[PDB]
């Protein structure tokens, strides 16, 4: 080691940032743009150095940044991004650049961020756009304080094929690099840092919490009016549908410009939508078609390779952004389009460029990569915002930098159990993700799936191969029914744990903490534990942390720092309430409230430890919270001598949007 | 493209040089130390620059060097290293790293040698040390000649998900490369260029060519001389055993001295096992114990991370060098050991050091991790050279450069048919690779894959775990046994198999050619199609080129230019000889022939075309042929009108070693 002497800078409470060499004029806070909520960051606890008894050796070498943290015997780690077969990252080595999952865990998928979490109560962020190696916790360094004795295999039966390593090493390929450390004293408390570094997470719109369905690529646009009359007629929510490639005139390569035939009046039929309620959700990949209005002019601006035969352009350049996102603008989002589904801006290598190719702007095709979901999410949100109109969209890749976009991940695989798994470390990574709905071969997997997707950041069905609705699988209608619904019922819950997303930086689906590594239950809201049921299981085993837990459908008590053995049913999924845990429930509207409505709530309360709730109210829609327009409402309840019920709101704040109607408390613990 | 002007410089004939920016000091080519067998190149045909139409673009941008070659639409490609599950490469994206084969052909693989071979007969090799990434015909570029007309894939039903790229891209991580460009005309030819641009394949010992049996850990100096008591009593040959880590006093970490309760007296039995023909093969990894008697002064020249608890010497210097290769000399080499086999040089990347670790030398780990096995291969092979006595070894890691090396590549893995591709893909990839044995649920399989054993570099049962011996399946033992001494009655074919490898760099196992991709089936000498049995299967289809082919067993005409559908049966492998090929056959010895005894031969002549073989000839275990000390003794075999067979072989060469004694032809085809 030639450990270069690298101050580390407390930039806010808990945050220490250092400089390692000469850190590159790119990385993903810049390519993000990413603003830290100063504000909120200063009201954090002021916490000591994680590093506190050395261990550090940052340094410059043949032209790359050589990083190591100490590592102690206890800790475990988690994070380095979006996995989907592994939670505990300790003894783990990974390569995190940007792809679409390839079906096990190599670090290459849609967000492969490059922060972890130690369950000692702090992170580390590498602030690099380039593509990085990290082996966390498998060196053994002969100069360790650690060093394993060595042991001669042919005789000692003890000997380890793996020894014990004391350090996270991690290789970026530049002349330098920042580093962010995060305090605790808890390991979600490092994640809050990191995530208010980013900007806290997007503030979604109410709308983007309602059901959506994606319909098949073929559907016109009578097509979609009478897919939103079949919902309304058979009474399931829906706040907004996703188009599929056929809007477009043509796709891979795109036009980003309606087809005529199939779309011969936009203005009229997105205003059509939105009087009923529904908005519109585009599909695009950012690839270039001949035929694009602007595609004489964006032409110079966009690289040297081609994706499905579509120009890639440079969006780190004024001269690609302007056309590009002007045609966003004036041809679909001006007519009243909500948001985009940002698809392909991830891999395989063998449809993306190659790292060999070259941008215009000199930025290395690598960097490109790292951060092109990043710059799509930056610059479309960016329209919406100009316009005091939040938007909430898919994107098939994301990155350190991201937490503030309204962009949730999605993909092309499906295996159940490790979308779940995905769902854990989405909280580890700084994105959102959904294990969306597309099809089933069964009745059972399609209500399992479905379970699993309305207790997660986007309720969806996406139908664009598969024309499914939500009753096409007539032996679980009835409870895709109820889920649906449930949905709807919940959106106070999902919008103030969202709320909290924003303000504080709470990821609202995360992994258990926050031994033995947990990748099938995870943490909804803060009150709430989901232990999805997967098709062909009749039971399920259910770890229960410590302090007491109510079943969610009946308020029984279900256990205390224990493990159970449940047999839910078809009918349910299993779900479990803190002790005290508050879930306000609105009426099961089929649509997302207006901001100028009144909504009651039966405020649904667990257990017997008196709770406290935090419901978030905005106007649920537009950037006035940014200017002040909101409020925290305060909910108690607990119950008195006799075992019934008390519970208190406080007051609205005046001048602020009320949309709290009736409340009224449920003791659901009987 | 901002393509630099490099000039192709005729350094041989067929082979041209290209500097492009500034290369690094460390490369293949020079860790290997390889020297180009001049003569031999000179020989070979002048031929045209096969990028003769342009389309090359070489340029340094960013830190890297980017790489592009043209391809037509007619091209296949071959090599990229021992892949062991695909063959032809356009297409294929592949990061060449040095690892243990992990399942899937993603280019990390024991030798991940970055050379290139084309259907259009010419070759490619990239001289760099680092890992280095290839897009071989998967980009799309916009300026492109060959740019496909963008489609609609909303209503065109031929969108290609895949379009036509017209280019292999590469791109090495440094401020510059040396490429070489190989000729043709046939991709053989190209292949030949570069393996004696590497200095010819090894020649090697005519006992290197015999039986070895690798025998358990445990095994004592008792226990082998009874091994080898069992197989002289049960007839089977037997040429060098192997000894695994047991021989040393510790291992993993090693102390490269000799364990003094399992082996009490080295030198005495060393030269017991010679006095019986039996040399010995002994297992090392380089990782070093602290109890290695050169511990102390070797550990300056390790590196910062360990290997199972071993330092990793720096064989780049002479410092570490001198102590770790004096004691294989000292206590191993004089006592008269045979030669090495050289473990766990390639991966996992869990066992091996991270690119992170540091090297006292300077060299980045990367480079170290690229070279590793072509430093032990050399470093070792030296001081065999040096004593004037060839080696004949296995290694699990090797690279471009280690064309030249005595060493043969095996590994970890054992999917049958995936050790036939490797087998395939090792003749376009500078290295020798052997489908070692082991175990097996079946007779079945054990014969099977002694079979095509016996067709590879190196004849060998690999028990270290399994204590099994040729004889250890009841049901197959009589056909193993069969084929044991198969392989040592073909002795003299392979052995000039092998000198052409040296002599003239043409590999003694290839691929067909030499449209659909053939992943099993090989040339095994010029002669012989080897077609593999699979354990289950009781027939597979056989591919047969133009011209006639006749049954290797009965000589009977098989076809020509078609598919057969065989049914061998267990008891053969299926082989056909080309039209007038020879086999000559000694007799079935259980040792390698003396270089003081004459051997018989029995001409074995298939067809009807009047054949040719040349029969190399010399001592068959120094290096006196370096010194003129061998000859080439051509055959001819033809039928005269009556159909009787008549052979000649040209006289014995004056002054030169001759072990060969009566010779008899026999004409197969009746
Ligand atoms: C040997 C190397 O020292 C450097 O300073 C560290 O940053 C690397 O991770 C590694 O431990
Ligand atoms: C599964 C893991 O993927 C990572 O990218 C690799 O670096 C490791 O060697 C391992 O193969
Ligand atoms: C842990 C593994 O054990 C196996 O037996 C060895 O062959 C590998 O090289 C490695 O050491
Ligand atoms: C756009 C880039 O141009 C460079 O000169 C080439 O070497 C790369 O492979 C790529 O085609
Ligand atoms: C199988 C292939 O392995 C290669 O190393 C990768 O670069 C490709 O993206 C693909 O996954
Ligand atoms: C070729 C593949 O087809 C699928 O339908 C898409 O979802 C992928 O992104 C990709 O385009």
């Amino acid at each position: 080691s030639h450990a270069q002497t690298a101050n580390w800078t407390e930039i806010y409470p808990g945050v220490w940032k250092a400089t390692v060499g000469k850190p590159e004029s790119y990385d993903l806070l810049k390519a993000a743009g990413a603003q830290p909520n100063k504000d909120a960051l200063s009201k954090t606890e002021k916490v000591s150095f994680p590093f506190a008894n050395g261990g550090v050796s940052l340094e410059v070498s043949g032209g790359k940044t050589y990083l190591r943290f100490p590592l102690q015997k206890e800790e475990q780690l988690y994070g380095f991004g979006l996995n989907f077969q592994t939670v505990h990252q300790r003894g783990k080595i990974l390569e995190l650049h940007v792809d679409h999952y390839g079906g096990k865990d190599s670090g290459r998928t849609h967000a492969p961020t490059p922060f972890y979490v130690s369950s000692n109560g702090y992170g580390v962020f590498i602030n690099s756009a380039r593509y990085i190696k990290v082996w966390a916790g498998t060196g053994v360094r002969k100069d360790s304080e650690n060093f394993p004795t060595p042991k001669d295999r042919n005789t000692d039966k003890t000997w380890s094929s793996r020894p014990y390593s004391d350090a996270v090493e991690i290789l970026v390929p530049a002349e330098g690099v920042e580093v962010y450390v995060f305090g605790g004293p808890k390991p979600i408390d490092a994640v809050k840092r990191y995530n208010l570094l980013n900007g806290g997470g997007y503030l979604p719109p109410r709308w983007g919490l309602g059901f959506t369905q994606r319909v098949m690529t073929r559907y016109t646009d009578k097509d979609v009016e009478k897919e939103v009359n079949d919902f309304k007629e058979k009474g399931y929510p829906l706040d907004f549908v996703g188009l599929e490639p056929g809007w477009q005139s043509k796709a891979y390569p795109g036009t980003f410009s309606w087809d005529k035939s199939r779309y011969p009046d936009p203005t009229s039929f997105v205003k059509k939508m939105k009087d009923q309620g529904i908005r519109l959700n585009l599909w695009i990949n950012p690839y270039i078609s001949p035929d694009a209005p602007f595609y004489k002019e964006i032409k110079p601006y966009t690289g040297s390779h081609t994706v499905w035969l579509g120009l890639v352009p440079d969006f780190t350049m004024a001269e690609a952004r302007k056309p590009f996102f002007n045609q966003l603008l004036k041809d679909q989002i001006e007519r009243g389009v909500s948001g985009y589904k940002i698809d392909e801006v991830d891999g395989y290598d063998y449809y993306l460029w190659p790292d060999a190719a070259k941008f215009p702007s000199g930025l290395s095709a690598e960097q490109m990569r790292q951060t092109y979901g990043l710059l799509v999410q930056r610059y479309s949100a960016e329209l919406y915002k100009q316009r005091n109109e939040r938007t909430f969209g898919l994107v098939r890749a994301s990155n350190g930098g991201g937490t503030s976009f309204p962009y949730v991940i999605y993909n092309d695989y499906y295996n159940h159990q490790d979308f779940i798994t995905a769902l854990i470390n989405s909280g580890f990574a700084g994105v959102l993700w959904t294990p969306e709905v597309r099809a089933s071969k069964s009745g059972e997997e399609w209500l399992r799936r479905f379970q699993s997707n309305v207790f997660s950041p986007m309720a969806m069905i996406n139908a664009w191969a598969s024309g499914t609705k939500p009753w096409s699988y007539p032996e679980v209608e009835a409870d895709v029914k109820k889920f649906a619904l449930l949905r709807m019922q919940m959106m106070p819950y999902w919008y103030s744990a969202f709320a909290r997303y924003h303000f504080e930086g709470m990821p609202p689906f995360r992994g258990m903490g926050l031994s033995k590594e947990i990748k099938d239950q995870y943490m909804a809201g803060d009150d709430l534990l989901v232990a999805p049921m997967f098709a062909g299981e009749k039971s399920r085993k259910v770890v229960l942390p410590k302090g007491k837990w109510y079943d969610f459908y009946t308020g029984e008590y279900a256990g205390d720092g224990e493990v159970l053995d449940v047999t839910p049913g078809l009918d349910k999924i299993p779900v479990y309430v803190r002790d005290g845990g508050i879930v306000p429930m609105m009426p099961a509207l089929l649509n997302s409230p207006k901001s100028n409505q009144k909504v009651d709530l039966e405020i649904r309360y667990y257990g017997n430890k008196p709770g406290e709730f935090k419901l978030y109210d905005d106007d649920g829609e537009t950037f006035n919270y940014e200017k002040g327009d909101f409020s925290w409402r305060t909910i108690r309840v607990e119950k008195d001598k006799s075992g019934k019920v008390k519970g208190s709101i406080s007051a609205a704040v005046k001048g602020k949007v009320n949309t709290v109607g009736k409340v009224t408390f449920t003791a659901m613990t009987k």
